[PDB]
């Protein structure tokens, strides 16, 4: 699994409130979180399906 997949979600320093997805490795599912619009970490997807294809595991 890529190393970032186990990291908590990162809103970042931006003031926007955009709904993104992170891989929740303990649930084994994607979850939404609020993203501030800049300086993303890599556990940050535009869709559940992208989160699972990247981080769901072989």
């Amino acid at each position: 699994r890529p190393d970032f997949c186990l990291e908590p979600p990162y809103t970042g320093p931006g003031k926007a409130r955009i709904i993104r997805y992170f891989y929740n490795a303990k649930a084994g599912l994607a979850q939404t979180f609020v993203y501030g619009g800049i300086r993303a970490k890599r556990n940050n997807f535009k869709s559940a399906e992208d989160a699972l294809r990247t981080c769901g595991g072989a």
